[PDB]
């Protein structure tokens, strides 16, 4: 019969910091993680900023020589992976190694590593491919190493659903330990899209902001001049961990894990619903599977992307679901900061719900000069609202109209 | 408790057929799908082989335009997907469509689609990137896209497990069903890796056959002269269904899924551990959850890639796992005839291994000309073999040391 889940640790790199307490206060302070990117030359492309990781040591992690070997969204997920392991406590041994694993995802993958090996090929054939080629790019490759050097022998899986990829992550692996097929689990998602093929393509589809002259005003989530979403790179992972497994150990909890909802638009390949009809049937289904009244929900941690149907859609469904409590809830998109770290956003954004329910704080959405028409619920536009948070909820939404929700609740 | 999980429908595109029955057919008769690749340049690669799907018709599923905008991989598992629907008889109404989903998944997702990209990009510039690039090339498209194309709202994603994928995929679908998150799910994987970049990878890494001057031979598991895997395309889908659900309609049901192992080696980035330990775990595991003793097994579908070291951790696997009763079952890999379908070689392999159970025949190994030292189980060599099959097993075992191994048994 179905276990509690709770999260005994998290693990981030975002564009506001190489950790969570860092990226955290850049969060709180209202800081933009958002600059004209400096590691290719983007001179011919419409969009020519985003969420960069800064200052990134891999060394911090791994051997230069494994490193070499593995895209950066895998460095990214190890290094987020390692952090929430180490921030957890937990030692892994012939006891348990069989009970933990890991399912770690990516919306896009190896795109850069991908892209270099075509340059390799098209210029001068296919003995210039690498070797490492498949292993150093295919998107269950972080769930893979991290269960080499930590010697994790549970469930070992990845997800791909796009933008909804970390919060599918992360609720999968709590109904993992939920039924019993583990005790613990690392979750979380990874993304480092920021390649020619992943501005040029999302430029093509005219889906990215081009305020290439204020780029830390780009990501306006509800304001009635956003014009697309930032692209951003990074990682979250967070460790779930059955609640007797933690209470046995002493672990420190940050959070109940009580809800998790999926639902599918059915809809559109890239656009959602303007009624937002399948992020609320999301919604409600994860209200439901936490065995909540609606009018417990105190936080929202919006999908909140920027795009103009998108945040709306999200508005509409937010007021099917909690009807007259729609008022009173706190909603933020933390992406008017870090921008869209699209596989990875669920997972940090959960950290975020998270850290909401540690510090008793709605962080806010910053750039929100003018709310757009109906966008008239608190949306902590501009400055971190302190407040009761007893309950928080996560929300993402993807290409091929899937939905993802997650739900938090305070730990006594 | 948990709900029981039938097969209502099958769906299928391989080196071997356009469907299920043409591609049973030939399996039964030992047929290779295994050849030359055609209008491709494989001058300069040491693999110029593999297993094609051949004459695919993607008008008699989409219109040119909507297929237009969807890579090879997403085509072949919309196709498998309808197949797998039309063979259920399954109707989808407002009373049950937010009770069914779908988990279709790939291994290495849109290398095609990625290399005729990158020629616009690098030979014209980002603006000549297609404004379908993302939403045509991610894996999660042809759950995405079947969803909207039948009105699907239950559960939506996609697995990415490398050559795991399709028995990950089918696995937790089956678990949606079971612990009542959905009534019915499709479920499988599709994969079309068959560019330069998937020949020159897989080339570069010397994973593949280099038999050119004899391609039908050149997938030989457990065969002293094998020389590494035969990379194929296509994609299986099956209709998976609470069992309540299947009969109160008239469902024709194939088979029973009681069983789903995962298991991580947490070994290496490629290879297997001699002994097999992992996929040891993994078949425990499915049996434990079947509630079967190793004795009531009666046929493997083994994972059988033609790898030196991956065929002889199968062969001490299966002994350790099966002790006494290892030599009375039958293990035979169609990757003999249909050479390796990467993330949708476990959605075929289901499919086979359910077929085996309807049929009551062993599919054979082609190729077992000389089995290897310690290769001496039943590994139904040439031939296939008519025998009594109660309970059905399907191996896979990937990159990153991800193992999975799903349980039918015959349903009366
Ligand atoms: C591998 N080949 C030969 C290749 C690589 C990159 C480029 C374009 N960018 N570049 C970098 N260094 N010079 C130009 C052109 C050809």
């Amino acid at each position: 019969s179905r276990r509690r889940v709770v999260i005994t640790g998290m693990g981030m790199l975002s564009p506001l910091g190489l950790d969570v307490p860092s990226s955290w206060e850049g969060i709180l302070a209202g800081r933009s993680g958002i600059a004209p990117i400096e590691h290719m030359d983007l001179s011919a492309y419409s969009t020519r900023f985003g969420g960069s990781v800064k200052g990134f040591n891999v060394e911090e992690y791994l051997s230069a020589k494994e490193a070499r070997k593995l895209d950066l969204f895998i460095q990214y997920g190890l290094a987020a992976s390692f952090q929430a392991v180490r921030d957890s406590g937990l030692e892994v041994t012939d006891a348990n190694r069989e009970r933990i694993g890991v399912s770690m995802g990516s919306g896009i993958g190896g795109l850069t590593n991908i892209e270099n090996n075509c340059r390799s090929l098209f210029e001068q054939g296919p003995r210039r491919i690498s070797p490492f080629f498949v292993p150093g790019s295919i998107i269950n490759m972080v769930s893979g190493f991290l269960s080499i050097h930590l010697g994790l022998q549970g469930p070992n899986y990845a997800l791909t659903t796009a933008q909804t990829t970390g919060t599918h992550s992360i609720g999968m692996a709590a109904r993992n330990i939920a039924y019993g097929e583990a005790d613990v689990m690392v979750a979380g998602g990874s993304e480092m899209a920021a390649c020619g093929l992943g501005l040029g393509g999302f430029g093509a589809a005219r889906a990215l902001s081009t305020r290439n002259d204020e780029p830390t005003r780009a990501s306006r989530p509800w304001d009635r001049d956003r014009d697309g979403f930032v692209l951003s790179d990074g990682s979250g992972a967070l460790v779930l961990e059955e609640l007797e497994h933690a209470r046995a150990r002493g672990a420190r909890i940050y959070a109940e894990l009580v809800g998790f909802g999926m639902s599918g638009d059915a809809f559109h390949m890239t656009a959602p619903p303007e009624d937002g009809a399948g992020a609320a049937r999301c919604m409600k289904n994860a209200l439901r599977d936490a065995g909540l009244d609606p009018r417990q929900v105190d936080y929202i941690n919006a999908h909140g992307t920027s795009t103009p149907a998108g945040d709306i859609a999200e508005i509409a469904a937010v007021k099917s679901v909690f009807g007259e409590h729609a008022h009173a809830l706190s909603m933020s998109s933390t992406k008017s900061m870090t921008g869209h770290l699209l596989g990875a956003a669920g997972a940090v954004e959960a950290i975020f719900s998270v850290l909401a329910l540690r510090d008793q704080v709605a962080p806010p959405t910053i750039n929100l000069d003018n709310p757009d028409e109906g966008c008239d619920l608190d949306l902590v536009a501009h400055e971190a609202k302190p407040r009761k948070i007893d309950v928080a909820l996560s929300n993402s939404f993807g290409f091929g109209g899937t939905n993802g929700t997650l739900v938090f609740r305070r730990f006594a």
